[PDB]
């Protein structure tokens, strides 16, 4: 058996074909087992509609998840990603920094 804690990165991207649009991303990488719970949060509340959830694996024991959706960050509100995994005794919340 192997278990590996996810690395979690939270960032924003504009798709080059539609640069006025902005996407909030949570990239959860290198984890095992694959069982996981991932949410995007706005003011601590689960964003119910997340458009994209892309899961892959490299080696049989390393999984990668890109979880992302369109958003409009203003100076109002706080955004984050929350991850639950067997390796994490408490949920891990990683805040989005507007500079990322």
């Amino acid at each position: 058996m192997i278990q590996r804690t996810p690395k979690i990165q939270v960032y924003s991207r504009h798709p080059a074909e539609n640069g006025k649009s902005n996407f909030l991303n949570c990239y959860v990488s290198g984890f095992h087992p694959s069982d996981i719970e991932v949410d995007l949060l706005k003011n601590g509340e689960r964003i119910e509609k997340v458009e994209h959830s892309d899961l892959s694996f490299s080696k049989d024991w390393s999984f990668y998840l890109l979880y992302y959706t369109e958003f409009t960050p203003t100076e109002k509100a706080e955004y984050a990603c929350r991850v639950n995994h067997v390796t994490l005794s408490q949920p891990k919340i990683v805040k989005w920094d507007r500079d990322m």
